[PDB]
């Protein structure tokens, strides 16, 4: 190839907190994450999320559109007001992708489920890239 | 308490979405999914077919598939992007292509990964279009 088109995006040290209530897949998410070199932090519902991130600094936010007791924009209306932090929306309904669609506070992307783990991972690295100097 | 806004996808109507796939009947469900929706849709077959319209043919966003027959979609993507920044959304099926999708140093504006699901291709499609004013 004479030109230069591709590359391989660094995420290395990234700081990815996942709010999921199902622990296969949030294990199956986080154990993909690491091999790429980033930090997770687990939440398994949103109260926790919302104490979680406003503790540490996260550099963005995988979150589940249905938790035992909050719905996803409830928590990242929550989280809005601590900061900016880019959020990707886990999702499984095609009802789902309507509501992330039309949100008022909206996500800087979504994921419908079931997934390829890469895809996540290709996800996660598009918004990070998107908000590197955000 | 409101949380939504539906007006959104009243912004999409009559954008003109340019879709690239090498498999009639595919590119035939999609862009009806498109039009019910409210967009205008332009079949391109393979990449020469993709430049001509791409180059002739106000475009306000690609659907590209990355098999072709000649020029794979990687390659017409470059050429499209030698002429226009123009918004793109690759249509991906195999693992190698997730991979390939991430590796792009510009970055396709989404991908869809096949199998595909009409309302996530038309949702990703409206979401481009909104952030690419
Ligand atoms: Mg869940
Ligand atoms: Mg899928
Ligand atoms: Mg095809």
């Amino acid at each position: 190839h004479h030109f230069d088109h591709s590359f391989s995006f660094d995420c290395q040290d990234k700081v990815i907190l996942v709010v999921e209530d199902d622990y296969d897949i949030g294990d199956i998410i986080e154990n993909y994450l690491k091999r790429e070199g980033m930090s997770v932090i687990r939440a398994m519902n949103g109260k926790q999320a919302i104490e979680l991130h406003a503790s540490q600094p996260i550099d963005l936010i995988l979150l589940d559109i249905k938790l035992p007791e909050l719905n996803g924009w409830e928590v990242l209306n929550k989280i809005r007001q601590k900061a900016q932090t880019p959020v990707i929306m886990l999702t499984a309904l095609d009802q789902d992708i309507d509501k992330v669609m039309a949100l008022r506070i909206g996500a800087d992307d979504f994921v419908v489920a079931p997934f390829n783990p890469n895809e996540v991972i290709a996800r996660v690295q598009a918004v990070l890239r998107r908000t590197q100097f955000a």
